[PDB]
């Protein structure tokens, strides 16, 4: 246990609302079922109040469950207590699919209201008569270019669903400046925060600075990098030797040291795991020292980036235009 933990600290959203500075990402791609339960129950165990959600991930039934037994099994915490967030997946972007993902995530949740709303990508797709993702010929999602370029209409049905008080916030995942610019000067509630990737391999800064410098909070997705190993170098975060350098001479896990570096330079962290060590671990995060803090950045400072989460191939759609030369 780390009494100094950062796991207390919350930041203020441009509405008011306080959000935790660690939260528990929730995704399980591989199963089981089960898994997704046991993990989140030792989160709130663990000391989380945090907990990021998606429908996509089609497992928020477990995390209800898990947080309904917390509950029960800890009178002296109460649902307010919690920070919790949810997002709505590209096939749902129409007005009434947003609000019907809501309703549906808010059932699985076991929840009157979420905390935190989000539109996970800022790209619009087609969906089955059953809400499921439709693919085209080529086995992609079916892009619906009038939606994707201007999002207004699904911006508007986020804020009506504000307005009702069934999200105590709303904001966007994955949004670019230029995306960010257009969505100011439609939206009537500023999005409260843009959740991204963030870690040393990808810093991010530019658009980290365009949101502090605009009222939106950044939260980063994937923040020890993933266990995804450079596919160009075949080099994973978590073996970097600079980084290790800063963990191993403060005495401290190299998870603990990312984290504590993505809220020093003050955004929200979103580590997932499944494993009860680590989960336990990682809400263990330090107030780094200056001198710790600098040589992370130096390691970060130091090479190109490297974006471990895009589903161009999946999805038929190129939201950040990167290639291997240019
Ligand atoms: N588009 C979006 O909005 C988006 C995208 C991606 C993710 N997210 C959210 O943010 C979360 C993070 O995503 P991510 O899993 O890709 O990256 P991550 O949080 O940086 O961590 C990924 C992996 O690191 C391992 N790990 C965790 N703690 C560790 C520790 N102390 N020491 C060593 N290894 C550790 C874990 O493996 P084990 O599981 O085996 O323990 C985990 O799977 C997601 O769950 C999700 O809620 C959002």
């Amino acid at each position: 246990m780390m009494p100094a933990t950062l796991a207390n600290k919350t930041f203020k959203l441009n509405n008011g609302v306080e959000i935790p500075a660690v939260g528990f990402g929730t995704f399980a791609a591989e199963g089981q079922p089960g898994q997704t339960y046991a993990a989140t129950k030792a989160a709130l165990e663990a000391g989380y109040r945090h907990l990021d959600c998606a429908w996509f991930y089609q497992n928020e039934d477990e995390i209800g469950n898990a947080i309904a037994d917390f509950l029960k099994e800890n009178p002296s915490v109460k649902r307010e207590d919690l920070f919790i967030c949810t997002k709505v997946w590209n096939h749902m972007h129409a007005p009434e699919d947003v609000k019907w993902s809501l309703d549906n995530s808010l059932k699985a949740l076991r929840l009157d209201y979420v905390d935190l709303f989000l539109v996970h990508w800022p790209i619009a797709a087609e969906r089955t008569e059953d809400r499921q993702v439709k693919l085209g010929p080529d086995g992609k999602y079916v892009i619906n270019h009038e939606l994707t370029e201007n999002p207004e209409p699904t911006w508007r049905a986020m804020e009506e669903l504000y307005e009702a008080k069934k999200a105590r916030a709303i904001g966007v995942s994955n949004w670019t400046i230029d995306g960010l610019k257009k969505l100011f000067a439609v939206a009537k509630v500023k999005p409260a925060v843009n959740q991204i990737e963030i870690h040393p391999y990808l810093p991010n800064e530019e658009l980290v600075r365009f949101c502090l410098d605009n009222d939106v909070l950044p939260s980063a997705y994937s923040p020890l990098g993933s266990q995804d190993q450079v596919p160009t170098t075949g080099e994973r975060v978590r073996d970097d030797p600079g980084l290790n350098a800063v963990a191993n001479r403060s005495n401290m896990t190299l998870a603990q040291a990312l984290l504590g570096w993505g809220v020093k330079r003050g955004y929200v962290v979103l580590p997932k795991s499944s494993t009860p060590s680590r989960i336990k671990s990682n809400i263990e995060v330090p107030d780094l020292s200056e001198a710790d803090y600098q040589d992370l950045w130096k390691v970060a400072n130091g090479r190109k980036p490297t974006r471990f989460v895009d589903m161009k191939d999946t999805f038929g759609y190129d939201l950040w235009k990167e290639s291997q030369l240019e």
